[PDB]
């Protein structure tokens, strides 16, 4: 029992993790094969980062104006190309602990891990979901860009962001590892405001399910409803939409509990509605939407 | 900028994790130089667990019954003892991967990673504290036993908990790693009930600072307290009481900031006094406790 926030295990990815220096600027790259993956916005002067021209930019830089060091060993640069936002320097020694890996891009209100590091040296690992405005919740500071988001399917890592960008807010912008911004984000220091953040519905109700699971039953109620209902205060209260796919999802959540979605659905719709009444769940006072119903069923069955 | 509950990157705990089976109980060990360490209830029956004499259920077990796997390869067993809760199987092969490591008894209060396994594989890895009644509020199936607490200084594992105990109320009881319970709990399936879980006082005035540091400002008010008063409704609301040394200890978060520890006292006196109202701190609607002060300057600092 018990159901707690659950980044994976980071061995795999602090193996890939190395220190990128162009110039003045340090931040973390990540070696798979013999390629080291990095934010473009190395090469910037602070000045630069006000309306950097990337393309005229990288034309002053040599592959031997990229220092790459993997713990303390230097790696020889013989190669280095811009795709996207992010940079490929080639090396001539493939990384020994690469694992099998993949690129993805996420869509919204899909979780990750986090493994901050700062010059190429892991700090600590957290739990994130894109959220639905495209930006993420991190704990990013100065020298942390090039830190990755993944996820592991047994013995390969879908890498699926790399950070660049902290909004005026506080809020975190990056790129899938082809380097696309995730929402309408760009590596520019100008005015980018994050809209309206609502809530991963599905998200919620899957961790609604997670503490009936755990005991935490207090919530459960005599109502149902149906999803054009249930939408209608989904709107009210900047929640994304429930879809019949959505229920689809949480059907082995509704097998395992015996609660039909939409009966949980009107759980939900009540505890928008009425509040906590400084009561909690799992141990939250406010509805959480950053376990999707993938990870409930992980965590719940204890997957490796 | 971001604040996130943030766990050790766990690879050079993941490199310690085996596979023990003892009859039909399979569980986590924890193999450092020629020692794998484990729960003593691997010897048990289910039926044992009500009133186990360990003594003499383990005069029924040789070397050659306890299975002991690394990933696919089998470890050979060459000695075994118990100390204490935990068994100390001697194997002829020195954990290649065994890190830097201490064994250290923590405190109530102090945080700390949990690397979830079953079978001897990662599952994931969160964040705890020693909860005041000695439980932790951990997320444990069947199989995780084993599974182990630690802080990393630099290259230096400290290990401070191996999971032995769900309580019937779903919290969790364990040992540090010479085998002695935290609090008065016994490996045995009886009546055993935690006491008052407190509120860890100075993490959520360490917590607070990171608020502030972070740009969450509301709470600060025209207040201060002294430390006699804050304790009076410390008392009342089930928190800690505050000494002059959780005081010094948060010396460093005051100088940063310039506010007074006392000062901070009086915002979360009217937190505590008149509640969040709606209102949340880091995307929180209850006060963090499992933030230690060590903890806030560690993320908010960047250290790796
Ligand atoms: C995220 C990261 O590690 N970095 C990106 C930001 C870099 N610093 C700056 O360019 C800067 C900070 C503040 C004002 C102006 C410029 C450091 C590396
Ligand atoms: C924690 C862990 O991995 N284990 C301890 C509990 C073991 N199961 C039992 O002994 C048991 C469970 C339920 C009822 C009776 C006995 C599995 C291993």
């Amino acid at each position: 029992s018990g159901f707690r926030k659950m980044a994976f295990p980071s061995g795999k990815v602090e193996g890939c993790m190395v220190q990128v220096t162009c110039g003045t600027t340090t931040l973390n790259g990540l070696w798979l094969d013999d390629v080291v993956y990095c934010p473009r916005h190395v090469i910037c002067t602070s000045e630069d980062m006000l309306n950097p021209n990337y393309e005229d930019l990288l034309i002053r830089k040599s592959n031997h104006n990229f220092l790459v060091q993997a713990g303390n060993v230097q790696l020889r640069v013989i190669g280095h190309s811009m795709q996207n936002c992010v940079l490929k320097l080639k090396v001539d020694t493939a990384n020994p602990k690469t694992p099998k890996y993949k690129f993805v891009r996420i869509q919204p209100g899909q979780t990750f891990s986090v493994l901050a590091c700062y010059n190429g040296s892991p700090s600590g690992v957290y739990q994130c979901a894109m959220r639905p405005n495209f930006t993420i919740k991190g704990s990013f500071l100065n020298g942390s860009c090039g830190s990755v988001g993944f996820n592991i399917d047994y013995d390969c890592v879908s890498f699926c962001y790399m950070h660049h960008m902290e909004l005026p807010t506080g809020v975190h912008a990056g790129t899938d590892l082809e380097g696309n911004f995730y929402g309408p984000f760009v590596d520019r220091q100008t005015a980018q405001a994050a809209g309206t953040d609502t809530t991963i519905t599905v998200n919620v109700l899957a961790w609604l399910y997670a503490a009936v699971i755990n005991g935490d039953r207090w919530f459960l109620n005599r109502f149902t409803t149906t999803l054009n209902d249930f939408n209608l205060v989904a709107m009210k209260y900047n929640y994304e939409p429930l879809t019949q796919d959505h229920v689809d999802i949480l059907g082995p959540l509704s097998a395992q509990t015996g609660i039909a979605v939409l009966d949980m659905c009107a759980s939900l719709k009540e505890l928008l509605q009425n509040g906590m009444n400084g009561r909690t769940i799992l141990g939250s006072a406010l509805l959480e939407d950053e376990f999707t119903p993938f990870d409930v069923v992980r965590q719940c069955s204890g997957v490796t």
